[PDB]
């Protein structure tokens, strides 16, 4: 019956970590000089002495940083409606209440594939040849593990939909 419920807000509960753990961890490139190897993130980079921070803001640096608080903002309001989604709250008929989660962690979704197209799309392109230790490192990664927990956070609640109507 209700395990979508119990099944796709732990999608979520996952998911909304690895966004999380994806704009506090310096580590979406690997790249090293002399004696400092390190990292680089969307906000603070990293060395070996000290740290660094940004300098220029970056068109899909100032693109990534928004869409992914944007994922975020509509990922923290589903699992609020998770929450939402077992209590029943006599309220309208418009958007159901076991639904309206299926939109918007499909809008987080949307937002985080996005956000790391715009990462990839530019990085290659605006550099290759001059940067030799082009690598997407394990905060990437985990930007992509994150795409397909809320993806199916959205899947579960949508097919609990039909089965609660129909």
């Amino acid at each position: 019956m209700y395990s979508f419920m119990g099944g796709g807000l732990f999608c979520a509960w996952v998911g909304t970590i690895l966004l999380v753990v994806a704009m506090a961890t310096d580590h979406w490139m690997q790249y090293r000089l002399s004696g400092s190897f390190a990292h680089q993130g969307l906000w603070r980079y990293c060395l070996g002495n000290k740290c660094y921070l940004q300098t220029d803001s970056i068109a899909y640096w100032n693109a990534t940083r928004a869409f992914m608080i944007l994922s975020a903002l509509c990922a923290i309001s589903g699992i609020i409606m998770g929450i939402m989604a077992f209590a029943h709250q006599p309220t309208f008929s418009r958007i159901s209440r076991p639904f309206s989660a299926g939109i918007m962690f499909f809008s987080s979704t949307l937002f985080v594939v996005l956000a790391l197209a715009i990462y990839t799309g530019v990085t290659v392109s605006f550099l290759g040849r001059r940067f030799g230790d082009w690598r997407f490192s394990w905060s990437y990664i985990l930007g992509w593990v994150a795409v397909l927990m809320t993806f199916f956070a959205g899947i579960f609640y949508m097919c609990a939909y039909r089965v609660h109507e129909c």
